[PDB]
Protein backbone atom coordinates (compact mmCIF):
# COMPACT_ATOMS: atom_id res chain seq x y z
CA UNK A 1 0.00 0.00 0.00
CA UNK A 2 1.14 3.39 -0.59
CA UNK A 3 -0.48 5.29 1.73
CA UNK A 4 -0.35 2.18 4.04
CA UNK A 5 1.80 3.69 6.39
CA UNK A 6 0.20 6.90 5.99
CA UNK A 7 -3.13 6.07 6.76
CA UNK A 8 -2.55 3.32 9.38
CA UNK A 9 -2.78 4.91 13.29
CA UNK A 10 -5.37 6.62 15.02
CA UNK A 11 -7.42 9.46 13.66
CA UNK A 12 -9.42 11.67 16.01
CA UNK A 13 -12.86 13.59 14.29
CA UNK A 14 -14.61 16.85 15.10
CA UNK A 15 -17.04 15.74 17.46
CA UNK A 16 -13.92 13.87 19.62
CA UNK A 17 -14.42 10.37 18.18
CA UNK A 18 -12.02 7.93 17.31
CA UNK A 19 -10.81 5.97 14.46
CA UNK A 20 -8.41 3.03 15.13
CA UNK A 21 -7.43 1.64 11.73
CA UNK A 22 -4.49 -0.74 10.18
CA UNK A 23 -4.67 -0.47 6.16
CA UNK A 24 -3.32 -3.38 4.77
CA UNK A 25 -0.93 -3.78 1.60
CA UNK A 26 -4.34 -5.14 -0.26
CA UNK A 27 -6.58 -2.07 -0.14
CA UNK A 28 -7.93 -3.61 3.33
CA UNK A 29 -9.13 -1.54 6.23
CA UNK A 30 -9.47 -2.98 9.79
CA UNK A 31 -9.87 -1.40 13.11
CA UNK A 32 -12.22 -0.14 15.84
CA UNK A 33 -14.15 3.19 16.22
CA UNK A 34 -15.53 4.95 19.12
CA UNK A 35 -18.18 7.61 18.70
CA UNK A 36 -18.70 10.64 21.12
CA UNK A 37 -22.01 11.20 19.64
CA UNK A 38 -25.04 9.81 19.56
CA UNK A 39 -26.20 5.93 20.44
CA UNK A 40 -22.78 4.74 20.83
CA UNK A 41 -20.66 3.50 24.01
CA UNK A 42 -17.24 2.53 23.84
CA UNK A 43 -15.42 0.70 20.46
CA UNK A 44 -17.12 -0.95 17.42
CA UNK A 45 -15.45 -3.03 14.98
CA UNK A 46 -15.29 -1.44 11.53
CA UNK A 47 -13.71 -2.76 8.51
CA UNK A 48 -13.03 -0.65 4.87
CA UNK A 49 -11.24 -0.16 1.75
CA UNK A 50 -8.81 1.96 -0.06
CA UNK A 51 -7.32 2.75 -2.89
CA UNK A 52 -3.59 1.29 -2.39
CA UNK A 53 -2.47 2.64 -5.56
CA UNK A 54 -3.23 6.21 -5.75
CA UNK A 55 -2.32 8.53 -8.57
CA UNK A 56 1.06 10.74 -7.94
CA UNK A 57 0.00 14.29 -9.32
CA UNK A 58 -1.29 15.12 -5.51
CA UNK A 59 -4.94 13.94 -5.23
CA UNK A 60 -5.53 12.41 -2.22
CA UNK A 61 -6.10 8.20 -1.70
CA UNK A 62 -10.23 7.22 -2.02
CA UNK A 63 -11.60 5.13 0.71
CA UNK A 64 -14.60 3.78 2.67
CA UNK A 65 -15.62 2.17 5.92
CA UNK A 66 -18.55 0.68 7.57
CA UNK A 67 -19.74 0.57 11.33
CA UNK A 68 -22.70 -1.19 12.69
CA UNK A 69 -23.54 -0.23 15.91
CA UNK A 70 -23.70 -2.74 17.87
CA UNK A 71 -21.19 -4.54 20.66
CA UNK A 72 -21.58 -5.59 23.99
CA UNK A 73 -22.87 -2.79 25.22
CA UNK A 74 -25.32 -1.35 23.14
CA UNK A 75 -27.19 -1.82 19.76
CA UNK A 76 -28.61 1.22 17.77
CA UNK A 77 -29.95 -0.56 15.12
CA UNK A 78 -27.70 1.37 13.01
CA UNK A 79 -24.67 1.09 10.52
CA UNK A 80 -22.78 4.17 9.09
CA UNK A 81 -20.63 4.11 6.34
CA UNK A 82 -17.92 7.08 5.68
CA UNK A 83 -16.53 7.56 2.15
CA UNK A 84 -13.56 9.72 1.93
CA UNK A 85 -10.09 10.57 1.39
CA UNK A 86 -6.41 10.35 2.81
CA UNK A 87 -4.41 13.55 2.36
CA UNK A 88 -0.96 13.17 3.40
CA UNK A 89 1.46 15.68 4.68
CA UNK A 90 2.29 17.70 8.10
CA UNK A 91 -1.43 18.24 8.05
CA UNK A 92 -2.93 15.06 6.88
CA UNK A 93 -6.34 14.54 7.40
CA UNK A 94 -9.27 12.34 6.53
CA UNK A 95 -12.06 14.00 4.49
CA UNK A 96 -15.50 12.27 4.59
CA UNK A 97 -19.23 12.40 4.51
CA UNK A 98 -21.05 9.81 6.04
CA UNK A 99 -24.37 7.49 5.53
CA UNK A 100 -26.12 6.89 8.60
CA UNK A 101 -29.24 4.19 7.83
CA UNK A 102 -31.37 2.31 10.60
CA UNK A 103 -33.14 0.30 10.78
CA UNK A 104 -37.18 1.32 10.16
CA UNK A 105 -40.19 -0.45 9.16
CA UNK A 106 -41.83 0.15 5.28
CA UNK A 107 -43.86 3.17 6.36
CA UNK A 108 -40.85 5.35 7.55
CA UNK A 109 -38.31 4.20 5.17
CA UNK A 110 -38.38 7.62 3.51
CA UNK A 111 -36.94 8.29 7.16
CA UNK A 112 -34.10 6.10 7.69
CA UNK A 113 -30.90 7.74 6.56
CA UNK A 114 -28.82 10.78 8.05
CA UNK A 115 -25.91 12.25 5.87
CA UNK A 116 -23.33 14.60 7.59
CA UNK A 117 -19.46 15.11 7.07
CA UNK A 118 -16.49 14.43 9.55
CA UNK A 119 -12.83 15.36 9.23
CA UNK A 120 -10.33 13.39 10.43
CA UNK A 121 -6.60 14.74 11.80
CA UNK A 122 -3.86 13.05 13.82
CA UNK A 123 -4.08 15.20 16.70
CA UNK A 124 -7.29 15.67 18.76
CA UNK A 125 -9.67 18.78 18.87
CA UNK B 1 -26.88 -14.06 12.52
CA UNK B 2 -30.81 -12.91 12.57
CA UNK B 3 -30.78 -12.45 8.91
CA UNK B 4 -27.27 -14.04 8.49
CA UNK B 5 -29.18 -16.56 5.71
CA UNK B 6 -30.76 -13.67 4.53
CA UNK B 7 -28.55 -11.41 3.85
CA UNK B 8 -26.06 -14.14 2.28
CA UNK B 9 -25.85 -14.92 -1.63
CA UNK B 10 -26.27 -12.90 -4.94
CA UNK B 11 -28.24 -9.48 -4.95
CA UNK B 12 -28.50 -7.29 -8.63
CA UNK B 13 -29.78 -3.62 -8.48
CA UNK B 14 -31.48 -1.70 -10.89
CA UNK B 15 -28.24 -1.06 -13.18
CA UNK B 16 -27.69 -5.21 -13.49
CA UNK B 17 -24.45 -5.04 -11.03
CA UNK B 18 -24.17 -8.00 -9.00
CA UNK B 19 -23.47 -8.32 -5.41
CA UNK B 20 -22.18 -11.34 -3.47
CA UNK B 21 -21.75 -11.49 0.34
CA UNK B 22 -21.30 -13.48 3.09
CA UNK B 23 -22.83 -12.52 6.13
CA UNK B 24 -20.79 -13.47 9.26
CA UNK B 25 -22.66 -14.51 12.46
CA UNK B 26 -20.65 -11.51 14.16
CA UNK B 27 -22.08 -8.85 11.79
CA UNK B 28 -19.01 -9.24 9.29
CA UNK B 29 -19.68 -9.12 5.31
CA UNK B 30 -17.39 -9.79 2.94
CA UNK B 31 -17.62 -10.60 -0.81
CA UNK B 32 -17.54 -9.22 -4.05
CA UNK B 33 -18.91 -6.07 -6.27
CA UNK B 34 -19.31 -6.39 -10.39
CA UNK B 35 -20.47 -2.97 -11.61
CA UNK B 36 -22.44 -2.71 -14.40
CA UNK B 37 -21.71 0.88 -14.87
CA UNK B 38 -18.92 3.09 -14.76
CA UNK B 39 -14.76 2.56 -15.03
CA UNK B 40 -15.03 -0.94 -13.34
CA UNK B 41 -14.21 -4.18 -14.93
CA UNK B 42 -14.98 -7.52 -13.13
CA UNK B 43 -14.92 -8.37 -9.54
CA UNK B 44 -13.98 -6.16 -6.60
CA UNK B 45 -13.33 -7.07 -2.88
CA UNK B 46 -15.65 -5.85 -0.78
CA UNK B 47 -16.43 -5.53 2.98
CA UNK B 48 -19.03 -4.36 5.54
CA UNK B 49 -20.81 -5.01 8.71
CA UNK B 50 -24.35 -5.57 9.76
CA UNK B 51 -27.04 -5.47 13.00
CA UNK B 52 -26.77 -9.09 13.52
CA UNK B 53 -29.27 -8.37 16.15
CA UNK B 54 -31.67 -6.72 14.33
CA UNK B 55 -35.28 -5.68 16.20
CA UNK B 56 -38.13 -8.01 16.14
CA UNK B 57 -41.02 -5.24 14.87
CA UNK B 58 -41.05 -5.25 10.92
CA UNK B 59 -37.98 -3.06 10.88
CA UNK B 60 -34.65 -3.48 8.86
CA UNK B 61 -31.56 -4.75 9.32
CA UNK B 62 -29.16 -2.07 9.30
CA UNK B 63 -26.09 -2.51 6.92
CA UNK B 64 -23.31 -1.03 5.03
CA UNK B 65 -20.38 -1.85 2.95
CA UNK B 66 -17.28 -0.38 0.53
CA UNK B 67 -15.32 -1.26 -2.66
CA UNK B 68 -12.84 0.28 -3.56
CA UNK B 69 -12.36 0.81 -7.73
CA UNK B 70 -9.05 -1.15 -8.12
CA UNK B 71 -8.13 -4.75 -9.01
CA UNK B 72 -6.05 -5.94 -11.58
CA UNK B 73 -8.40 -5.16 -14.61
CA UNK B 74 -8.58 -1.20 -13.46
CA UNK B 75 -8.45 1.56 -10.82
CA UNK B 76 -10.61 4.13 -11.18
CA UNK B 77 -9.01 5.99 -8.14
CA UNK B 78 -12.43 6.01 -6.25
CA UNK B 79 -14.55 3.87 -3.32
CA UNK B 80 -18.13 3.80 -2.93
CA UNK B 81 -19.67 3.20 0.30
CA UNK B 82 -23.08 1.75 1.01
CA UNK B 83 -25.39 2.24 3.77
CA UNK B 84 -28.96 0.67 3.84
CA UNK B 85 -31.34 -2.13 5.03
CA UNK B 86 -32.12 -5.33 4.28
CA UNK B 87 -35.73 -6.26 4.01
CA UNK B 88 -36.48 -9.93 4.32
CA UNK B 89 -39.50 -11.86 2.98
CA UNK B 90 -40.58 -12.85 -0.43
CA UNK B 91 -39.84 -9.74 -2.20
CA UNK B 92 -36.39 -9.44 -0.11
CA UNK B 93 -34.62 -6.06 -0.90
CA UNK B 94 -31.36 -4.32 0.58
CA UNK B 95 -32.36 -0.95 0.07
CA UNK B 96 -29.60 1.62 0.06
CA UNK B 97 -28.11 4.45 -0.47
CA UNK B 98 -24.73 5.33 -1.59
CA UNK B 99 -21.22 7.90 -1.48
CA UNK B 100 -18.76 7.91 -4.39
CA UNK B 101 -15.42 9.58 -3.34
CA UNK B 102 -12.76 10.32 -6.11
CA UNK B 103 -9.44 10.95 -5.08
CA UNK B 104 -8.80 14.63 -6.05
CA UNK B 105 -6.54 17.49 -5.58
CA UNK B 106 -7.28 20.26 -2.45
CA UNK B 107 -8.82 22.69 -5.59
CA UNK B 108 -11.34 20.13 -6.72
CA UNK B 109 -12.24 18.68 -3.37
CA UNK B 110 -15.35 19.95 -2.88
CA UNK B 111 -16.53 18.34 -6.56
CA UNK B 112 -15.22 14.33 -4.97
CA UNK B 113 -18.19 13.25 -4.11
CA UNK B 114 -21.17 11.49 -6.16
CA UNK B 115 -24.60 10.09 -4.40
CA UNK B 116 -26.86 7.90 -5.53
CA UNK B 117 -29.15 5.43 -4.92
CA UNK B 118 -29.09 1.74 -5.41
CA UNK B 119 -32.32 -0.82 -4.66
CA UNK B 120 -31.15 -4.55 -4.72
CA UNK B 121 -33.20 -7.90 -5.15
CA UNK B 122 -32.81 -11.55 -5.19
CA UNK B 123 -33.76 -11.77 -9.16
CA UNK B 124 -32.38 -9.69 -11.72
CA UNK B 125 -33.70 -7.01 -13.91
CA UNK C 1 -38.34 28.31 -21.21
CA UNK C 2 -37.14 25.12 -23.19
CA UNK C 3 -39.23 22.65 -20.59
CA UNK C 4 -41.13 25.59 -19.28
CA UNK C 5 -44.30 23.51 -20.93
CA UNK C 6 -42.76 20.49 -19.75
CA UNK C 7 -42.00 20.92 -16.38
CA UNK C 8 -45.57 23.24 -15.32
CA UNK C 9 -48.07 21.58 -14.35
CA UNK C 10 -48.61 18.50 -11.59
CA UNK C 11 -46.71 15.84 -10.45
CA UNK C 12 -46.84 12.59 -8.16
CA UNK C 13 -43.90 10.77 -6.18
CA UNK C 14 -44.13 7.26 -4.83
CA UNK C 15 -44.89 8.45 -1.89
CA UNK C 16 -47.97 9.58 -3.34
CA UNK C 17 -46.82 13.29 -2.22
CA UNK C 18 -48.32 16.09 -4.90
CA UNK C 19 -46.15 18.57 -6.18
CA UNK C 20 -47.50 21.58 -8.17
CA UNK C 21 -45.54 24.11 -10.19
CA UNK C 22 -45.33 27.08 -12.86
CA UNK C 23 -41.86 27.23 -14.77
CA UNK C 24 -41.23 30.83 -15.78
CA UNK C 25 -39.62 32.06 -19.21
CA UNK C 26 -36.47 33.14 -16.94
CA UNK C 27 -35.81 29.90 -14.42
CA UNK C 28 -37.96 30.49 -11.70
CA UNK C 29 -40.30 27.44 -9.93
CA UNK C 30 -43.05 28.23 -8.13
CA UNK C 31 -46.08 26.48 -6.36
CA UNK C 32 -47.24 24.46 -3.83
CA UNK C 33 -46.17 20.89 -2.58
CA UNK C 34 -48.64 18.32 -0.64
CA UNK C 35 -46.64 15.75 1.37
CA UNK C 36 -48.18 12.19 1.70
CA UNK C 37 -45.87 11.48 4.56
CA UNK C 38 -44.21 13.17 7.37
CA UNK C 39 -45.09 16.00 9.76
CA UNK C 40 -47.34 17.72 6.92
CA UNK C 41 -50.69 18.48 6.21
CA UNK C 42 -52.03 20.29 3.51
CA UNK C 43 -50.02 22.43 1.18
CA UNK C 44 -46.91 24.25 1.38
CA UNK C 45 -45.25 26.93 -0.36
CA UNK C 46 -42.25 25.98 -2.62
CA UNK C 47 -39.64 28.01 -4.90
CA UNK C 48 -37.04 27.18 -7.30
CA UNK C 49 -35.08 27.25 -9.94
CA UNK C 50 -34.19 25.64 -13.60
CA UNK C 51 -32.06 25.68 -16.12
CA UNK C 52 -34.45 27.19 -18.93
CA UNK C 53 -31.88 26.47 -21.86
CA UNK C 54 -30.74 22.89 -21.61
CA UNK C 55 -28.39 21.05 -23.50
CA UNK C 56 -30.24 19.37 -26.85
CA UNK C 57 -28.07 15.95 -26.83
CA UNK C 58 -31.26 14.37 -24.96
CA UNK C 59 -29.53 14.92 -21.27
CA UNK C 60 -31.76 16.11 -18.33
CA UNK C 61 -32.61 19.65 -17.45
CA UNK C 62 -31.08 20.10 -14.26
CA UNK C 63 -33.27 21.96 -11.92
CA UNK C 64 -34.14 22.57 -7.66
CA UNK C 65 -36.95 23.33 -5.14
CA UNK C 66 -36.91 23.92 -1.50
CA UNK C 67 -40.27 23.65 0.85
CA UNK C 68 -39.59 25.00 4.36
CA UNK C 69 -42.42 22.58 6.58
CA UNK C 70 -44.52 25.53 8.25
CA UNK C 71 -48.21 26.90 6.84
CA UNK C 72 -51.36 27.50 8.96
CA UNK C 73 -52.01 24.18 10.16
CA UNK C 74 -48.28 22.83 11.13
CA UNK C 75 -44.82 23.32 11.72
CA UNK C 76 -42.10 20.31 11.62
CA UNK C 77 -39.15 22.76 11.90
CA UNK C 78 -37.24 21.65 8.78
CA UNK C 79 -37.02 22.63 5.22
CA UNK C 80 -36.65 19.75 2.31
CA UNK C 81 -34.38 20.61 -1.12
CA UNK C 82 -34.58 18.43 -4.09
CA UNK C 83 -31.96 18.19 -6.63
CA UNK C 84 -32.76 16.31 -9.98
CA UNK C 85 -33.30 17.12 -13.25
CA UNK C 86 -36.86 17.18 -15.66
CA UNK C 87 -36.63 14.13 -18.60
CA UNK C 88 -39.86 14.67 -21.15
CA UNK C 89 -41.48 12.15 -23.27
CA UNK C 90 -43.93 9.80 -23.21
CA UNK C 91 -42.83 8.98 -19.43
CA UNK C 92 -41.66 12.11 -18.42
CA UNK C 93 -40.29 11.96 -15.07
CA UNK C 94 -38.57 14.17 -12.55
CA UNK C 95 -35.71 12.33 -10.86
CA UNK C 96 -34.42 14.23 -7.57
CA UNK C 97 -32.13 13.23 -4.78
CA UNK C 98 -32.97 15.32 -1.08
CA UNK C 99 -32.05 16.95 1.85
CA UNK C 100 -34.30 17.50 4.95
CA UNK C 101 -32.95 19.46 7.67
CA UNK C 102 -34.45 19.88 10.96
CA UNK C 103 -33.51 23.00 13.39
CA UNK C 104 -31.18 21.38 15.91
CA UNK C 105 -29.14 22.95 18.82
CA UNK C 106 -25.40 22.54 18.85
CA UNK C 107 -24.63 19.24 20.64
CA UNK C 108 -27.32 17.31 18.04
CA UNK C 109 -25.83 19.15 14.73
CA UNK C 110 -24.70 16.26 13.50
CA UNK C 111 -27.88 14.37 13.25
CA UNK C 112 -29.49 17.18 11.29
CA UNK C 113 -30.29 16.17 7.95
CA UNK C 114 -31.71 13.14 6.56
CA UNK C 115 -31.40 12.30 2.69
CA UNK C 116 -33.18 10.58 0.42
CA UNK C 117 -34.55 9.95 -3.03
CA UNK C 118 -38.38 10.80 -4.78
CA UNK C 119 -39.38 10.00 -8.51
CA UNK C 120 -41.75 12.33 -9.48
CA UNK C 121 -44.08 11.14 -12.74
CA UNK C 122 -47.36 12.91 -14.15
CA UNK C 123 -49.86 9.72 -13.28
CA UNK C 124 -50.24 9.16 -9.92
CA UNK C 125 -48.86 5.44 -7.69
CA UNK D 1 -39.89 36.15 10.41
CA UNK D 2 -37.66 35.86 13.49
CA UNK D 3 -34.54 35.73 12.09
CA UNK D 4 -35.76 37.94 9.27
CA UNK D 5 -32.82 40.47 10.22
CA UNK D 6 -30.76 37.83 11.40
CA UNK D 7 -30.86 35.94 7.95
CA UNK D 8 -30.63 38.94 5.96
CA UNK D 9 -27.38 39.90 4.31
CA UNK D 10 -24.41 39.24 2.69
CA UNK D 11 -22.65 35.85 3.96
CA UNK D 12 -19.20 34.08 2.83
CA UNK D 13 -18.27 30.29 2.77
CA UNK D 14 -15.34 28.34 3.01
CA UNK D 15 -14.66 28.42 -0.58
CA UNK D 16 -14.72 32.42 -0.71
CA UNK D 17 -18.39 32.16 -2.61
CA UNK D 18 -20.75 35.31 -1.82
CA UNK D 19 -24.55 34.36 -0.95
CA UNK D 20 -26.69 37.84 -0.83
CA UNK D 21 -29.76 37.08 0.32
CA UNK D 22 -33.23 39.27 2.00
CA UNK D 23 -35.74 37.06 4.05
CA UNK D 24 -38.70 37.65 4.04
CA UNK D 25 -41.50 38.23 6.64
CA UNK D 26 -43.88 34.70 4.72
CA UNK D 27 -40.65 32.95 4.70
CA UNK D 28 -39.01 33.50 1.39
CA UNK D 29 -35.66 33.69 0.62
CA UNK D 30 -34.42 35.64 -2.55
CA UNK D 31 -31.34 37.20 -3.54
CA UNK D 32 -27.85 36.44 -5.79
CA UNK D 33 -24.98 33.65 -5.38
CA UNK D 34 -20.98 34.05 -6.72
CA UNK D 35 -19.48 31.07 -6.81
CA UNK D 36 -15.34 31.00 -6.16
CA UNK D 37 -15.56 27.61 -7.30
CA UNK D 38 -16.39 25.80 -10.49
CA UNK D 39 -18.13 26.24 -13.39
CA UNK D 40 -19.59 30.06 -12.42
CA UNK D 41 -19.00 33.47 -13.26
CA UNK D 42 -20.65 36.28 -12.04
CA UNK D 43 -23.99 36.37 -9.95
CA UNK D 44 -27.16 33.97 -10.40
CA UNK D 45 -30.21 34.06 -9.07
CA UNK D 46 -31.36 32.23 -5.75
CA UNK D 47 -34.56 31.09 -4.42
CA UNK D 48 -35.36 29.77 -1.13
CA UNK D 49 -37.49 28.89 1.76
CA UNK D 50 -36.96 29.36 5.57
CA UNK D 51 -38.95 28.13 8.79
CA UNK D 52 -40.01 32.13 9.77
CA UNK D 53 -41.33 30.73 13.41
CA UNK D 54 -38.46 28.29 14.46
CA UNK D 55 -38.62 26.66 17.72
CA UNK D 56 -37.14 29.30 20.66
CA UNK D 57 -34.72 26.25 22.78
CA UNK D 58 -31.56 27.17 21.06
CA UNK D 59 -32.42 24.82 17.72
CA UNK D 60 -31.60 26.69 14.83
CA UNK D 61 -33.79 28.11 11.92
CA UNK D 62 -34.52 25.73 8.95
CA UNK D 63 -33.85 26.87 5.54
CA UNK D 64 -33.01 25.60 1.78
CA UNK D 65 -31.86 27.77 -1.52
CA UNK D 66 -31.70 26.96 -5.19
CA UNK D 67 -29.28 28.18 -7.63
CA UNK D 68 -29.41 26.84 -11.41
CA UNK D 69 -25.93 27.46 -13.13
CA UNK D 70 -27.17 29.87 -15.92
CA UNK D 71 -27.12 33.26 -16.58
CA UNK D 72 -25.89 35.69 -19.36
CA UNK D 73 -22.53 34.60 -19.01
CA UNK D 74 -22.51 30.53 -18.77
CA UNK D 75 -24.79 27.88 -18.61
CA UNK D 76 -23.13 25.13 -16.55
CA UNK D 77 -26.73 23.17 -16.78
CA UNK D 78 -26.67 22.04 -13.17
CA UNK D 79 -28.17 23.34 -10.20
CA UNK D 80 -27.03 23.06 -6.63
CA UNK D 81 -29.73 22.85 -4.04
CA UNK D 82 -27.94 23.93 -0.12
CA UNK D 83 -30.19 22.89 2.99
CA UNK D 84 -29.44 23.79 6.53
CA UNK D 85 -29.62 25.89 9.30
CA UNK D 86 -29.39 29.56 10.73
CA UNK D 87 -27.88 29.88 13.55
CA UNK D 88 -27.77 33.21 15.61
CA UNK D 89 -25.68 34.80 17.91
CA UNK D 90 -21.51 36.69 18.09
CA UNK D 91 -20.30 33.60 15.68
CA UNK D 92 -23.89 33.63 13.76
CA UNK D 93 -23.29 30.86 10.53
CA UNK D 94 -25.39 29.02 8.43
CA UNK D 95 -24.47 25.17 8.56
CA UNK D 96 -25.36 23.68 4.91
CA UNK D 97 -25.42 20.31 2.87
CA UNK D 98 -26.07 20.48 -0.52
CA UNK D 99 -26.78 18.47 -3.91
CA UNK D 100 -25.29 19.53 -7.29
CA UNK D 101 -27.20 17.64 -10.14
CA UNK D 102 -26.10 18.06 -13.96
CA UNK D 103 -27.99 17.33 -16.67
CA UNK D 104 -27.09 13.72 -18.17
CA UNK D 105 -28.65 11.21 -20.40
CA UNK D 106 -30.21 7.96 -19.00
CA UNK D 107 -27.14 6.15 -19.08
CA UNK D 108 -25.49 8.57 -17.06
CA UNK D 109 -27.84 9.54 -14.81
CA UNK D 110 -26.56 7.57 -12.03
CA UNK D 111 -23.49 9.57 -11.61
CA UNK D 112 -25.42 12.64 -11.65
CA UNK D 113 -25.42 14.24 -8.43
CA UNK D 114 -22.22 15.79 -6.50
CA UNK D 115 -23.14 16.11 -3.00
CA UNK D 116 -20.92 18.09 0.21
CA UNK D 117 -21.01 21.04 2.39
CA UNK D 118 -20.88 24.38 3.14
CA UNK D 119 -20.69 26.34 5.88
CA UNK D 120 -21.14 30.48 5.71
CA UNK D 121 -20.40 33.20 7.66
CA UNK D 122 -21.07 36.76 8.30
CA UNK D 123 -17.15 37.57 7.78
CA UNK D 124 -14.47 35.87 4.96
CA UNK D 125 -12.30 33.55 4.99
O1 LIG E 1 -26.72 7.33 17.17
C1 LIG E 1 -26.56 6.30 16.48
C2 LIG E 1 -25.27 5.49 16.51
C3 LIG E 1 -24.00 6.35 16.59
C4 LIG E 1 -23.82 7.26 15.38
C5 LIG E 1 -22.65 8.23 15.55
C6 LIG E 1 -22.45 9.09 14.32
S1 LIG E 1 -21.64 8.22 12.95
C7 LIG E 1 -21.51 9.82 12.05
C8 LIG E 1 -21.03 10.82 13.12
N1 LIG E 1 -19.59 10.80 13.34
C9 LIG E 1 -19.24 10.29 14.56
O2 LIG E 1 -18.05 10.19 14.95
N2 LIG E 1 -20.37 10.06 15.30
C10 LIG E 1 -21.57 10.33 14.51
N3 LIG E 1 -27.54 5.84 15.67
C11 LIG E 1 -28.82 6.42 15.57
C12 LIG E 1 -29.33 6.77 14.25
C13 LIG E 1 -30.74 7.34 14.25
N4 LIG E 1 -31.66 6.62 15.11
C14 LIG E 1 -33.03 6.50 14.85
C15 LIG E 1 -33.98 6.06 15.81
C16 LIG E 1 -35.33 6.03 15.48
N5 LIG E 1 -35.81 6.40 14.29
C17 LIG E 1 -34.89 6.85 13.41
C18 LIG E 1 -33.52 6.91 13.61
C19 LIG E 1 -31.19 6.39 16.41
C20 LIG E 1 -29.82 5.70 16.38
O1 LIG F 1 -16.90 4.94 -12.14
C1 LIG F 1 -16.26 4.75 -11.09
C2 LIG F 1 -16.12 3.37 -10.46
C3 LIG F 1 -17.39 2.51 -10.54
C4 LIG F 1 -18.56 3.13 -9.79
C5 LIG F 1 -19.87 2.36 -10.02
C6 LIG F 1 -21.01 2.95 -9.23
S1 LIG F 1 -20.97 2.52 -7.46
C7 LIG F 1 -22.64 3.28 -7.27
C8 LIG F 1 -23.43 2.75 -8.49
N1 LIG F 1 -23.99 1.42 -8.30
C9 LIG F 1 -23.39 0.47 -9.08
O2 LIG F 1 -23.71 -0.74 -9.08
N2 LIG F 1 -22.50 1.08 -9.93
C10 LIG F 1 -22.41 2.52 -9.65
N3 LIG F 1 -15.64 5.76 -10.44
C11 LIG F 1 -15.61 7.10 -10.92
C12 LIG F 1 -16.03 8.17 -10.03
C13 LIG F 1 -15.90 9.57 -10.62
N4 LIG F 1 -14.66 9.79 -11.32
C14 LIG F 1 -14.03 11.03 -11.41
C15 LIG F 1 -12.98 11.33 -12.32
C16 LIG F 1 -12.45 12.61 -12.37
N5 LIG F 1 -12.87 13.61 -11.59
C17 LIG F 1 -13.88 13.32 -10.75
C18 LIG F 1 -14.49 12.07 -10.60
C19 LIG F 1 -14.33 8.79 -12.26
C20 LIG F 1 -14.34 7.41 -11.61
O1 LIG G 1 -41.54 15.24 8.56
C1 LIG G 1 -41.10 16.39 8.32
C2 LIG G 1 -41.75 17.32 7.30
C3 LIG G 1 -42.27 16.60 6.04
C4 LIG G 1 -41.14 15.94 5.25
C5 LIG G 1 -41.68 15.08 4.09
C6 LIG G 1 -40.56 14.47 3.28
S1 LIG G 1 -39.76 15.65 2.15
C7 LIG G 1 -38.82 14.24 1.41
C8 LIG G 1 -39.89 13.14 1.23
N1 LIG G 1 -40.69 13.28 0.02
C9 LIG G 1 -41.99 13.61 0.27
O2 LIG G 1 -42.85 13.78 -0.62
N2 LIG G 1 -42.21 13.59 1.63
C10 LIG G 1 -40.96 13.33 2.35
N3 LIG G 1 -40.01 16.88 8.96
C11 LIG G 1 -39.32 16.18 9.98
C12 LIG G 1 -37.88 16.00 9.85
C13 LIG G 1 -37.23 15.29 11.03
N4 LIG G 1 -37.69 15.75 12.32
C14 LIG G 1 -36.91 15.76 13.47
C15 LIG G 1 -37.42 15.93 14.79
C16 LIG G 1 -36.57 15.87 15.88
N5 LIG G 1 -35.25 15.65 15.77
C17 LIG G 1 -34.79 15.46 14.52
C18 LIG G 1 -35.54 15.51 13.35
C19 LIG G 1 -39.10 15.81 12.45
C20 LIG G 1 -39.71 16.64 11.32
O1 LIG H 1 -19.47 23.63 -11.53
C1 LIG H 1 -20.71 23.71 -11.66
C2 LIG H 1 -21.49 24.97 -11.30
C3 LIG H 1 -20.97 25.69 -10.04
C4 LIG H 1 -21.09 24.82 -8.79
C5 LIG H 1 -20.42 25.48 -7.57
C6 LIG H 1 -20.60 24.64 -6.32
S1 LIG H 1 -22.25 24.76 -5.59
C7 LIG H 1 -21.65 23.81 -4.13
C8 LIG H 1 -20.28 24.44 -3.81
N1 LIG H 1 -20.36 25.66 -3.01
C9 LIG H 1 -20.01 26.78 -3.70
O2 LIG H 1 -20.01 27.93 -3.20
N2 LIG H 1 -19.54 26.43 -4.94
C10 LIG H 1 -19.67 24.98 -5.16
N3 LIG H 1 -21.44 22.68 -12.13
C11 LIG H 1 -20.88 21.46 -12.58
C12 LIG H 1 -21.38 20.21 -12.02
C13 LIG H 1 -20.75 18.95 -12.61
N4 LIG H 1 -20.61 18.99 -14.05
C14 LIG H 1 -20.66 17.86 -14.86
C15 LIG H 1 -20.24 17.84 -16.22
C16 LIG H 1 -20.28 16.65 -16.94
N5 LIG H 1 -20.70 15.49 -16.42
C17 LIG H 1 -21.06 15.52 -15.12
C18 LIG H 1 -21.08 16.65 -14.30
C19 LIG H 1 -20.01 20.17 -14.55
C20 LIG H 1 -20.75 21.41 -14.05
CL1 LIG I 1 -39.04 5.84 14.43
CL1 LIG J 1 -10.94 16.17 -12.33
CL1 LIG K 1 -34.08 15.82 18.84
CL1 LIG L 1 -20.56 13.32 -18.88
Amino acid sequence: GRDEAGITGTWYNQLGSTFIVTAGADGALTGTYESAAGKAESRYVLTGRYDSAPATDGSGTALGWTVAWKNNYRNAHSATTWSGQYVGGAEARINTQWLLTSGQTEANGWRSTLVGHDTFTKVKP
